[PDB]
């Protein structure tokens, strides 16, 4: 994922135009190939337009280019773009939302999931390996840069999700299907195992364990939906048709003519079709938005980096529920105990920008 | 289903341009057809003017091809065809996430109801089997390929959904509606049953089977009312007249006239129109995208696989509420049980573009 | 409602064109007095040029036909179309899915509120009948075939909705303003009644049934929402000029001239405008796909069958509480009970196009 | 609130043109003065022309109308109207559904707050009155016809929402900010007080009314964000220009010339531009939709009637918990206590549209 | 943020016209600097074309005006400019629903948190402490104008979020990433140390604060994903393209050339392109837009005010739980304890306005 949210904090005098000249995940690693291919067309027909083309097809030519670009509908091809892009970004979105992460979980395993020995965090790291196995075995089902990382199963007992005794588990269940569910279900028999023990207390407690796993295994099984169901294809190769038969007919109905030849607003070479390549990078640049965002699990500079976050929720769950779970600093008075205005001081650069009255509504008249 | 998101997982060079030689599931599989008939109406109105069209009418032929030219309104056509399709995708992928899996539930199911005897596993089977029912009758209400799999109630008595007891059941409720929510009530029936014998050990566990039906059931609910209320007739229609009365006005306005007849902007003859077909392409695929989507569960090859949804949902809850109970493995030390950060290894191909620093945040100059 | 899913299930060659001979809830049965007057003001026109225009008047006419073309702008009536239509559409959805449907809480009724005797029963049928009278009460306010089915509250008490000795209590409640909220709190006055008699055995089976009550009121709390506050007039008479005055401009300018006046683009007579009736269909049927939905609840053939689901809902909760109350079918092993692949059977029609290996993931190269 | 909705239900011939005559929250009520001044600066215009101008400078001017023609983009006017105005209707519905509504939380204090003696009334009816209080401290901040109705918090005692004794509670905290949520910490201080002395008798009881407290106040909190964080007002800026500046360029690009100078398209004197009127109609009058319901909350026709909420939530709240608590008519037997179908007779009226068989779904052809 | 609301409450007859004289947070504040830039290449490129470019060179720059002018496609600019900007403000309206309020958190701590001794408010003072340290932690990450005023942890030490000893807590966890989510699993291991001392009373009381702190934290991770997950460079950058581009072939297309030159639609000289420059405020001012949403947490004057949203939510919940802890006024009858009409009073502003009889539905004609 290429961020550049600091960049663009503040609407500055040059703000969107810095943006014209970063190589990460841009438009011009996406259309210095196909840029040289327009090129590579348009410049091999003008230059058999002057030398190859004799006299007789240079008429007939000419009356090709007047045909071309009356038929240039540059106008409906930004709605069949317009409307496919931002059902690719809601897309692309919810499948972000629909990321498997474990922080939800975490807070219910530690607050609810108890003991200090070593049976009691037992419980706890093996019920948050569960839901990281989880995300580990969708994301490798949905996603190209986890699969290169785990192309087995046994890549996944060597990276400690899975032991070797739960494999013989894993792999004896006679289903043709995906089994990404499978250590949700592990998931319900070890809560319901330590509610019968006594290291879940309450019942209550019980409820919401298995309340924020299937919220959590919803997110696996939202991956799994958008892995399967895509855009139509009919969908998506309508708009390709679109963009493409456009710049057919702008290929050759924007030729430069001959000005002697006596031709409508054609009367000059510029030997360079400028404000063509710019309709190359705003109609063509469109359609790679769509490109890079219809399957944002990929390898792209711009795609979702899935396996920072395996390696982050892992992480960040294991000291949660083990290395937090109990262990606070003393409750001690706070710095506004007796103040009746718990207000925190500012700094010199955040001090003068802060004098507005508080704001108490539309009808107070300040 | 066709699924190609393997296909477009990183933008290339050739990306979506690979995509226009599929045939399952393409433009071309719904709009050869069509183009036959246009190329069939247009080839018979332009052999009639060169051969059969006399001179005193090939004149006035020219002056209705100049009136239909410029009633071509080919940009208006782009917005009842932009904001209908919109409609009809929301429509079509919210009724893929209102179909009834029943993977919610039989996470609930092994973690409440309870026991390793014959009745123990007799009660989760019944319970999931119910949930299982109550798909396959709305399923087949709404769906045409599995109503060619259950045309009565007795085929699907022969595939183990319904029993011949149950069916006696069944069949005497004197109801003159649809019968899918009946297996949903055998499902509360036989949640207090078994929450009364203990099987269900806690409150707040029989609380939440109950909850997790109203959510699946409200799913069964709710594809019964997309196959009802469809999108309007008159909205429908509308989108109809307006790309047909569009291709009339261009089937004739875009003929190739005669060029010694003297008249502006009609000087050639391609002997086929190939930039009006490549408006066929994008103007009646576009509105066969939403032709597609309009019932999502028929025949086609892009519409929803509920049959393979069916037994996957039949077989994927009877592993885990039956063979997947109480049967785990015994707990053990993680990998990275004394260690403190639970980094799992990499391979050698996701290698080297994981060596970034790690995001904290944007005001973080890293 | 017109239902015509059926119809559209797969894409075939005349897929849509099927559609443009229905006739109810069609374009043809909203249009068919509005052509007539489109009509009826163009051959007043054009009769009266012919005949009635003398040559003086005749050439001023001539001069407004090219005045009222060029402000024919029948591309931003596209958009105030475009927009205000799928806001239409929109609300028109939300308002089903607010529609009172007491199937939520027909589950937790017959799962929470026992007892076999007739105190039991009854306990099942009054809260059934509460949120039944609660849901008519709503729909005789917002929809004129609810209130032509129940035009006083003794329509209802005769209907069996409300008894005799609940009206004394409905009507001596001195309160100024709609009253359908009262059996909601009748409800919950019956729901804490049998809670402390031990009709509702458990705590949390208690807040299940309120919990389960809001969703329904807010349904009919949401229905009185969208009859009060509609969309507003100022934006229906923007819609409603903007079509209208583009279809006044096109009136006359859109007339067919005199050929030897020597006039650019009018050359002849069609002697019936077929493709501006076209657009006639196109633009103002636009108008009356929002005519149909700005209040669905009416009497349209496209509108929401209300007294149907009024009739369904209250006979199968009766169904569902009171003769399906924990009468079951003994409970059997299933069909798949020794095998480890409950895979349902197929038919021969469904057979062959089912032999696709399972999806398991894009990377998993199949 | 303009509501309009029962003139609308049917699709008639008539149906959207008897609303161009109504006047309550209409387009001509806000765009009356708007017309005298874009005629009073047409026809100063055009009586400066005709008479003021003398022959060097009408020749001048004459060369301004050409080129304020051509630049009178009115096509792109339409999309900064068009998104604009659905970001505008988005947020002036969403401030319609975050009104505070007390009827989810009048069920709860009926259900679970008892007592029939004194102190069980007085605590049903100070809980609904701290909802009742919450509600009008947030509307009176965001509302002008509320706060003409409470200037003062005095104003609200004696009103009745607030005792002399809470206000010294109220005005005795030191805080700068909203005070609002005041009344929402007093719910739960009163409702950990009712739990403790048994007035709610269950553990569950307590939690849904905390439960549906926070749903209440997230819509105070709601209407607090609206109010403060509005549309930007570099977005309310581009659409006031781009109107405004479109109806400079059509102001002086529109002006009727003199026949004889010898000008396109410039032939006749209407002595009104009736088709430019009607342009501003529908340019500025949709402008003036998305002025009204920038702050719905002010004192419009078409604006929300706040007050009335207020006094129907106070009243059938009192209604509900006090009057209406446990006071039930006693349970009978229904109309259809024998009779397997639940089905209520119909009139004479809805009679005879009631002959459909009920539709089952799709595959079932009837 | 700049709140123009009660401007805007009625609409007016200068209703948004007074809007354009504002400074604070306008068009003119962030385009002052580009139309310099546009004037400044528009004058370099006149005044060149006067006196700097001889007549050979002056007939060739003619020839290139006309070229620009009919590329000048202002039509697309306008609808990559129309999905982006409401991609923007949909992520920006999102970002402010994310932030992270402990007002929903305030009211379940004081109702369930128990004590009024001095460890009874201190568990109540640090559960508040924790939520609003946890949302100072992700502030600092996502917005400049808290980082500037929390540039160290030791600056969140001293303003009082964090004690002395919970930073050797804080800071001995070795985790690579942020941990904004550390206080919020100290919230949960004191919210199991009060429930296990009896503090929390209730087991629906204690699973109700693990539901509100996943509500709560959910929020700080919402901001993390804004702030990592942006919009795509590659559409960023073609909308920064279609805008710019646009304006290179509009400045050099939409030069004042020789009125004597004799060239169609150039006739006049204004010396300074009024219209062009009306352009330029809307086209590049609508992106403009976009470019002050692109992230809201920056330090515009209609970004986000997130110091003083910290300082609200630390004062208002620190007065909530600690000296609004069962602090109420005694319980007194109301003002319409025996009036069965709770209607509250009119003033004398807000008093004829309010004769309309209550809406009670649309099909009661009143
Ligand atoms: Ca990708
Ligand atoms: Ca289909
Ligand atoms: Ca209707
Ligand atoms: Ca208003
Ligand atoms: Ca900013
Ligand atoms: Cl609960």
């Amino acid at each position: 994922t290429v961020t550049y949210t600091a960049r663009v904090a503040k609407a500055r005098f040059g703000g969107f135009s810095k943006l014209l000249l970063l190589w990460r995940g841009s438009i011009y690693k996406l259309l210095w190939r196909e840029l040289l291919c327009f090129l590579g067309l348009f410049m091999a027909l003008s230059a058999a337009y002057r030398f190859v083309l004799t006299e007789e097809q240079k008429r007939y030519f000419e009356k090709l280019v007047l045909y071309c670009d009356r038929y240039a509908s540059l106008i409906p091809v930004s709605f069949v773009l317009g409307f496919y892009v931002t059902l690719v970004v809601h897309r692309w979105w919810n499948q972000y939302l629909s990321m498997p992460l474990t922080d939800a979980l975490m807070c219910v395993v530690v607050g609810t999931v108890h003991g200090h020995d070593e049976r009691g965090r037992l419980y706890r790291r093996t019920l948050m390996r569960y839901a990281g196995l989880s995300g580990v075995l969708i994301l490798r089902s949905v996603s190209t840069a986890v699969f290169k990382r785990f192309p087995t199963i046994d890549h996944v007992v060597e990276a400690g999700f899975m032991t070797r005794e739960e494999r013989k588990k894993f792999e004896n269940l006679n289903s043709s299907y995906n089994k990404y569910w499978v250590p949700c279900v592990w998931f319900c028999n070890l809560a319901a195992q330590a509610r019968r023990e006594g290291r879940i207390r309450d019942n209550g407690a019980f409820k919401l364990l298995l309340e924020e796993l299937n919220v959590f295994r919803s997110k696996c099984g939202m991956l799994f939906h958008y892995d399967w169901i895509s855009v139509p294809l009919v969908y998506t190769q309508v708009v390709t048709i679109a963009v493409y038969s456009y710049f057919l007919a702008c290929l050759i109905g924007r030729q430069f003519l001959d000005p002697a030849q006596g031709y409508k607003d054609h009367d000059l070479d510029l030997c360079v079709p400028i404000f063509t390549l710019l309709q190359f990078f705003f109609y063509a640049g469109w359609l790679k938005v769509a490109e890079q965002l219809i399957n944002p699990f990929g390898e792209d500079d711009d795609d979702f980096e899935t396996n920072f976050l395996i390696d982050r929720c892992f992480q960040v769950s294991m000291l949660a529920v083990d290395e937090m779970y109990d262990d606070l600093a003393m409750l001690e008075k706070d710095l506004y105990w007796d103040a009746a205005e718990a207000r925190a001081p500012y700094t010199a650069a955040t001090a003068f920008l802060m004098q507005q009255p508080s704001f108490q509504g539309s009808t107070f008249d300040i």
